[PDB]
């Protein structure tokens, strides 16, 4: 029984796979000792309906918040959440991810690599999306999304206030994946993290994330083989051993003692 079966999940959090960079172990812990007025139906279709009002936006107004993506990524559907896209003063798109910190330090490097690979991503699902890689039939298959079922009138409520005439979601989908790919939205450039102290608003640092497509294909096929239950979950290595200091599974984890 694979992990996506056992933990009774049927898709993934881009940020569950940028815990399972700081820890492959503890992610897995997280997700075994964890610590409806709406329907799945509903909740898509609010977040098609804001892709198509966020994509004209940027392509007029030059700045989102608030992107999400979504993509079959080795088997496993990823879906995630842009926190900013805009086009710089030369035309280039650039993604920028802030984290915020109650301490004035320096980001950790392994709290660095945590959030390069989560940004890494974004892009990397973002840049099939544009492109035509994902399809309303990747995302039925994996949410066991119903078609026929018609959409509840909150959704309508938050469209027809917009403008716009739903028919069914599925139609609803089919002009999500026609405006993502063909109303000129190009690929990310730029991936930009920034952190800043929370009280005195200090940059304590900027990271210009360099994407290797070959690099993070591989940590997505390496990370997502754990999931289908191909093999058996990681902890951390031994020049890290730190990290286990504050994990909550210190207690009972058996690679630490080993
Ligand atoms: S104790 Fe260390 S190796 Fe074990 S789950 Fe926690 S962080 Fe991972
Ligand atoms: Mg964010």
């Amino acid at each position: 029984l694979s992990p996506m079966e056992r933990f009774h999940l049927k898709y993934l959090y881009v940020t569950d796979l940028a815990e399972q960079n700081w820890c492959e172990l503890q992610t897995a812990y997280g997700k075994e000792l964890p610590g409806p007025v709406t329907t799945k139906e509903d909740a898509w279709a609010i977040k098609f309906l804001n892709i198509l009002l966020l994509i004209p936006t940027l392509q007029s107004e030059g700045h989102i918040r608030e992107f999400p993506v979504f993509g079959e990524v080795e088997g496993v559907l990823l879906v995630g959440v842009i926190d900013e896209l805009h086009y710089t003063a030369k035309g280039e798109l650039e993604l920028a991810e802030l984290k915020t910190r109650r301490r004035p330090m320096l980001p950790l490097e392994a709290q660095k690599k945590k959030d390069c690979f989560q940004v890494s991503l974004y892009k990397y699902i973002f840049d099939a999306m544009v492109q035509g890689k994902v399809t309303p039939a990747s995302l039925i298959h994996h949410t066991k999304l119903c078609l026929e079922k018609p959409l509840g009138p909150s959704v309508l409520r938050h469209a027809q206030q917009g403008g716009f005439s739903v028919k069914s979601l599925g139609d609803l989908m089919e002009l999500v994946f026609l405006s993502l790919t063909l109303s000129d939205l190009p690929v990310i450039d730029i991936l930009k993290i920034e952190y800043i102290h929370q009280e005195t608003a200090t940059v304590l640092g900027t990271e210009i994330v360099a994407f290797k497509e070959k690099e993070v294909r591989a940590k997505v096929q390496h990370y997502m083989a754990y999931w289908m239950g191909h093999r058996e979950p990681q902890g951390v290595d031994v020049e890290e051993a730190w990290k286990c200091r504050t994990c909550t599974y210190a207690d009972i984890c058996e690679w630490r003692k080993g």
